[PDB]
């Protein structure tokens, strides 16, 4: 059985909503966006050259093609037969891309996004092992944990776009209160910062996606330790303005229901690991950038005790850097 102990390639695969980012046990890294685009008509098709694109180029050249995102920034939920093929296609490029060779036996270990059904992610489970040889689906918090060596006695606090979700491991299934979902995140302080700065800026040109620039270059929360100034249109000219309150008050205003949500987790756990809990908070997700995010959660939980929070080094690939690390460790 030479063949088949040389001929394996092991695949990590963040399956996620926005983005799928992807290692393999050779080394290959990528991301790309969770989205495939269609021609809208035959003659599209003729111009495509190709049935679909998937990915950046996809999302690039939107305006001409029929774009799907098929992990429906949720699961919102029951994934349909049309959708399953979007993700098949979408799994098939990504597998593609990872340059797997003719003799290799593909075994990827898939991260989708937490709440998904048991009903998606056996339907997920099935396309892939359609796409590859043998696959395992996880939740992300999951892959997560896994890639820090944190399987119990942790909360994962994922602060995304659309939801932030907060999940307990305790090294078995998740029961129903061992996750809670929050509708305040990114997209939220979006919306908080530009009305903050619309408020003491009226003039300046403002949509979610300038507010978002802004929360992207300065995110912060706690005392100010620099100036929030960026550079505004305003009547078509450029405008220099300093939104640094602006940018604490939309970025704190998402940590109250966070603190709540972990303090509703902790006491579920057993109370003599309790304090363990809390050296084992973890923050993942593009929220996790927050400037001082850790030290101010730290101080938000002193009324529960000492806490050690981190935040993960790399939201962008310590996901798949985890399923990677499963699917070449697992039995
Ligand atoms: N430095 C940053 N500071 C604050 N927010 C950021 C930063 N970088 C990215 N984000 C935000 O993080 C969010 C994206 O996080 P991500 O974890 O990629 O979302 P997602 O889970 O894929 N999408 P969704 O399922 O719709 O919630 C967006 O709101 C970004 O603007
Ligand atoms: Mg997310």
């Amino acid at each position: 059985g030479e063949g088949q102990a040389k001929n394996r390639l092991f695949l990590g695969v963040d399956l996620g909503t926005s983005h799928t980012a992807v290692m393999s046990s050779r080394g290959k890294k990528f991301l790309l966006k969770s989205v495939v685009g269609y021609p809208k008509d035959v003659i599209g098709l003729k111009l495509l050259g190709r049935p679909y694109v998937v990915g950046d180029e996809a999302f690039e050249m939107r305006s001409y093609l029929d774009i799907r995102y098929p992990l429906q920034d949720g699961v919102l939920s029951e994934i349909s037969d049309r959708d399953i093929e979007v993700a098949r296609h979408l799994l098939t490029h990504v597998v593609k891309s990872a340059e797997p060779g003719p003799n290799d036996e593909i075994c990827a270990v898939i991260g989708v996004p937490a709440r998904a059904s048991a009903a998606n992610k056996a339907l997920l489970l099935k396309m892939a092992q359609e796409v590859v040889h043998t696959a395992l689906v996880v939740s992300e918090p999951f892959m997560v944990g896994y890639g820090l060596d944190k399987l119990i006695n942790t909360i994962i606090v994922d602060i995304g776009a659309g939801t932030t979700d907060i999940c307990a491991l305790k090294g078995t299934v998740p029961g129903p209160e061992d996750q809670v979902t929050l509708t305040k995140a990114g997209n939220y302080v979006d919306e908080r910062l530009q009305n903050a700065i619309l408020e003491r800026h009226p003039e300046l040109q403002m949509n979610v996606n300038v507010a978002c620039a802004v929360k992207e270059q300065f995110s912060f929360v706690g005392t100010p330790t620099e100036v929030a100034s960026f550079e505004f249109r305003a009547a078509g000219k450029p405008v220099r303005a300093d939104v640094t309150e602006p940018v604490k008050i939309a970025c704190e205003a998402l940590m109250p229901d966070i603190i709540e949500s972990i303090e509703t987790l902790l006491r579920s756990f057993q109370p003599e690991y309790q304090d363990t809990v809390l050296q084992n908070i973890v923050f993942a997700g593009g929220g996790s950038r927050i400037r001082g995010l850790a030290a101010y959660v730290k101080e938000k939980l002193r009324p529960f005790g000492d806490a050690n929070v981190t935040c993960v080094k790399d939201p962008t690939f310590d996901g798949c850097r985890g399923a990677l690390r499963l699917a070449e460790e697992l039995p």
